């Protein structure tokens, strides 16, 4: 009941400067009122409703970016390890300015993916910004298959633990992950690394967390409406229970991943390293509205074990860390007994070059030596 | 009536399987709001704080403190006080850093922020704390000069600088035009000017052509269509004129120069315009809100259209400093403007020309 | 002066807007570019004098 609607209808039918049905109205006034809505919602005609499962293609490729919104403006969340995107110098926080001569100024995260999906053999060109460089920089792209092993797990040299690198919740994660600590029986520690990771499959997150908590709430989903709220429990089947687990995190952090530390570290099952995530904990889902038309709107948002909420303010980690490399390698000539006047004598796999490159993955380490000292007390 | 049936469906929608909760009133004003930036690029629902600052921006007065402020050197800083405004009089200096206004620090806000806090109805009280400093001053009827004009050293031309197209800005020039009754020429300096009022673009070009149509009007068959011509009446139809226009120059900077190059009446200098070749007109809807709608497209004298394309100028420079080795317009700043500088010779070039005409 | 510096923004790429001698000797001579603005200008001149 609120007739201010049909005023500006009414002026728009008689003074806009093309005649234009009620139908064109009606269409941009739904996809207006979507696009200043949520930036994740759609609007979807007769045509995009049906064809729901290619952007009228039968190729299939792409950058691989994930695409969000914050500062108003397209962000890069995360480039995938390993694509194409990642390997020509794409980075995480880059705000996208154009995709090939197409500006993004006002065009939603659905419309920016469609642009860089495409035939995985042929180029494509984005306009990006970054915040240290003086000119927006310009990037010449061959979309290419994005499938790759999402998961390697590699022993770290002279230490009793092991490195999981989870590179996106991609289907393979949590078969790939329990196949590598099965592998590895003799273990007493993982390094789950979940940096730059953007998320996927929400089965991925609650798979994965499934092999490390036994009891209690994994995640929830819980919107307006307060029947229909989601929570996802733990099964009883979790094997590594008493495993000691590290997290990485960092601002490419996103989604699934930050579902699985944030689950992780409410049940106090974990310790999240790293810095702050960027956020991204909601559930869109489409709607028929009209006769073979529908919406895609925001139903519901993710909700930690403690309540907590994802979505704009994302995981803030237990131990701090930004990125950098180790201190000294010794930088002394200092005095010791052993070099003293009449002293009393005496009675594939992470290298520790790459540890030394990453304050991170050392912090990592330490916190599951840290795990296992105490593991030794409270055994006795 | 049945009419607006798809749209009440997806308002039922997202009234009911929508995350958060939100009213009636904050959807119909996102679908308005979503549904005019929907149909153009630069039609829109003004609210009732836009729907005054474009009113100030047609008076030419804003009421507010005085100050030209920007976020140099990473906090509020006064780039300039105005001659004549509360911040000039009581002693406000430039790069001074704007600390407190009233008794809320600006460190954490944003410069729209800052604009809301200092601006305010004439009359009013407003401290602000810079750096500390403190004045206490009377906020008054800020006036933006649209157009000033100021002689070039050393030359006797003339610089014309129009910032935008204000209520006043072909009387301004008229009366600058007649306060220098022995200038040989202009340089009509309209770069960066967004636009502004269509009666002020026809009004400054009919000032310098006698005949002919100015600009075209068409949105509805060709019936009304809408046509501008010269009344004839126009006083300085053979003075040299030199327009500067660049990327920021739109709308109604667009028409002064199409029209002044189709007549072929001045030299266009400098860079691609925007390219807006679209009418707007608002019509109030509320006591204090109205409605921006594009509403007819127009076309240059000759009949070509600027929309997408913006105006070529019949020189092209792009700023610079130019080179050189072993209340006016000095030489260091014509050498700061490689712009200016090409527009002055090209009213050099112009008064030599005509020169050979006065022979025999 | 440099052909240009700027990614800026026209309405061209704006939301649901209505739609023997070469330039690189030219370009490295400001004086041969001033000679040629020069006769653009004096070329629309003799052309109002019509």
């Amino acid at each position: 009941m609120f007739s201010r609607f049909s005023n500006v209808v009414s002026e728009i039918e008689k003074k806009y400067v093309d005649k234009i049905s009620i139908s064109e109205i009606m269409t941009k006034a739904i996809e207006g009122l979507l696009s200043n809505l949520d930036a994740h919602s759609a609007y979807l005609n007769e045509k995009k409703f049906k064809e729901f499962q290619a952007q009228t293609e039968g190729e299939f490729g792409g950058l691989g970016i994930t695409v969000g919104m914050r500062d108003g403006v397209l962000t890069v969340i995360a480039p995938l390890e390993g694509t194409p995107a990642y390997k020509a110098g794409v980075k995480s926080g880059d705000n996208i300015l154009k995709i090939n001569n197409e500006s993004t100024l006002s065009m939603s995260i659905d419309d920016a993916i469609n642009l860089m999906r495409g035939k995985p053999k042929t180029p494509i060109q984005i306009t990006i910004v970054r915040k240290n460089e003086p000119k927006p920089l310009v990037f010449n792209i061959i979309r290419d298959i994005i499938k790759l092993p999402s998961v390697y797990v590699k022993k770290i040299k002279e230490t009793p633990y092991l490195y999981v690198r989870v590179s996106g919740f991609d289907k393979n994660v949590t078969k790939s992950v329990l196949e590598g600590l099965k592998a590895n029986p003799k273990a007493k520690g993982i390094v789950l690394d979940l940096r730059g990771n953007p998320g996927g499959l929400l089965n991925q997150a609650v798979g994965l967390s499934n092999l490390f908590i036994k009891e209690g709430v994994l995640v929830s989903q819980k919107g307006k409406n307060k029947e229909e709220s989601l929570e996802y429990k733990a099964n009883g089947r979790a094997p590594y229970t008493n495993l000691p687990i590290a997290v990485l995190v960092n601002g490419g952090s996103a989604s699934a991943s930050e579902i699985v530390a944030g689950a992780l570290q409410d049940h106090k099952r974990a310790v999240i390293i790293g810095e702050k995530t960027f956020g991204k904990g909601s559930v869109q889902m489409l709607l028929p509205v009209n006769k073979d038309e529908a919406i895609k709107i925001t139903t519901a948002r993710y909700y930690l074990p403690s309540g907590r909420t994802i979505q704009a303010k994302g995981i803030t980690p237990d131990i701090v860390i930004y990125p950098g490399k180790v201190p000294e390698n010794e930088n002394k000539f200092s005095l010791k007994e052993a070099d003293l006047k009449h002293h009393l004598e005496q009675e594939k796999e992470v290298t520790p070059k790459m540890i030394n490159d990453d304050i991170q993955l050392k912090t990592a380490i330490d916190s599951l030596k840290t795990w296992s000292i105490v593991d030794e007390k409270m055994d006795e």
